C-alpha cells in the first residue's frame, strides 16, 4: 500500500508555551541524536514503498520518527514534555516490532535509545 501522510507537525490552533523541559528535549535530547552516526534511518517517516517493506504500515500503525519529532519541538506542537518522550519511545518501539532482534536497524535504534536515556537521566524538573 501507498505510505501514510507523515504524522502532523504544526498546528496554530494549538496552545504553545516554551518550558525548561521542551527546550532540553530540543538543544540537547533531540540534537544529540539527531548528530550521531546512526540518525539517519531515523531522521524521516520510513518510506516503506521505497524500501520495499512488506506490510510496514500495516503493522506499523502509529509510525513515528526524528524528523517529526524536531519540527513538532520547532513548532511548538507539544505542551507537555512526556507528549515528545512518548514519541521517541513510540519510535523506538516500533523499530523493535518490525525488525528481528539484532539486525543492524534494531542496534542502531539501541544505540539511539542508550544515548536517549542518557540524556533523559538529566532532564529538568517539571
Ligand atoms: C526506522 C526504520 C525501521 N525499520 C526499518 N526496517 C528496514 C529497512 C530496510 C530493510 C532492508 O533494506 N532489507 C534488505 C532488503 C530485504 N532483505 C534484507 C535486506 C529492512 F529489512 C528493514 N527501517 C527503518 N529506517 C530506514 C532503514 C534504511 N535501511 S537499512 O537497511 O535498515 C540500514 C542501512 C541498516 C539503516 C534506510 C532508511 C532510509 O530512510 N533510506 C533513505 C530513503 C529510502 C530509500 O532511499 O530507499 C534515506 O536515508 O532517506 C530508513
Amino acid at each position: 500500500s501507498m505510505n501514510p501522510p507523515p504524522p502532523e507537525t504544526s498546528n496554530p490552533n494549538k496552545p504553545k508555551r516554551q518550558t525548561n523541559q521542551l527546550q532540553y528535549l530540543l538543544r540537547v535530547v533531540l540534537k544529540t541524536l539527531w548528530k550521531h552516526q546512526f540518525a539517519w534511518p531515523f531522521q524521516q517517516p520510513v518510506d516503506a514503498v521505497k524500501l520495499n517493506l512488506p506490510d510496514y504500515y500495516k503493522i506499523i500503525k502509529t509510525p513515528m520518527d526524528m524528523g517529526t519529532i524536531k519540527k513538532r519541538l520547532e513548532n511548538n506542537y507539544y505542551w507537555n514534555a512526556q507528549e515528545c518522550i512518548q514519541d521517541f519511545n513510540t519510535m523506538f518501539t516500533n523499530c523493535y516490532i518490525y525488525n528481528k532482534p539484532g539486525d543492524d536497524i534494531v542496534l542502531m535504534a539501541e544505540a539511539l535509545e542508550k544515548l536517549f536515556l542518557q540524556k533523559i537521566n538529566e532532564l529538568p524538573t517539571e
